[PDB]
């Protein structure tokens, strides 16, 4: 369909350039990277400090480029533990200018009692879906290790 084709054009023009995660209370950077963890079809991996699980909230900065215009760029993310969804998060960025580069800041609040890092590590998958409005542009997964 015309929509399948537009989703592929948007994905072809998209890159996640860099990202970081901070403790929202202190501001300190807990994780950073420059690889595009949203590329579909391969399982990505990330190692995060275990103490991130004790944060009341984490702030994310996500820097991305897009050749295509988007009217309502947004994300749906699911935290899966051994295949079961524990939490779902929704975030909206909105309009994206064609051929722009953009930094998107989001706050992720903890929900309700966290299992220990040693039980979670290697058993959490974050599934990220990027949309333009109701159009699914890509689905990607990162497996998390807590260190
Ligand atoms: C390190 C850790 C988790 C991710 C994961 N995976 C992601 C992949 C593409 C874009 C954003 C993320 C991301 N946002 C997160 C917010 C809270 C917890 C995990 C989150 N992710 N990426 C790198
Ligand atoms: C604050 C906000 C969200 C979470 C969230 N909450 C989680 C709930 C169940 C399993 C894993 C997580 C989780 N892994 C994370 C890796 C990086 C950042 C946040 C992460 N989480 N933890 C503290």
């Amino acid at each position: 369909s015309a929509k399948d084709e537009r989703a592929r054009e948007i994905l072809r023009g998209f890159k996640l350039n860099w990202m970081n995660l901070r403790d929202a209370e202190t501001g300190k950077i807990l994780w950073q990277g420059t690889e595009d963890l949203s590329v579909p079809g391969v399982e990505h991996e990330a190692r995060v400090p275990k103490k991130i699980l004790k944060c009341k909230a984490v702030s994310r900065e996500l820097n991305f480029s897009s050749t295509e215009q988007m009217e309502k760029f947004r994300l749906e993310q699911k935290v899966y533990f051994k295949g079961q969804c524990l939490e779902e998060w929704f975030f909206e960025f909105g309009f994206v200018i064609p051929n722009s580069t953009n930094t998107w800041q989001s706050l992720i609040e903890a929900a309700s009692q966290m299992m220990p890092a040693s039980v979670l590590t290697g058993n959490v998958i974050i599934e990220t879906k990027f949309f333009d409005d109701d159009l699914l542009v890509s689905t990607s997964r990162v497996r998390l290790f807590y260190v």
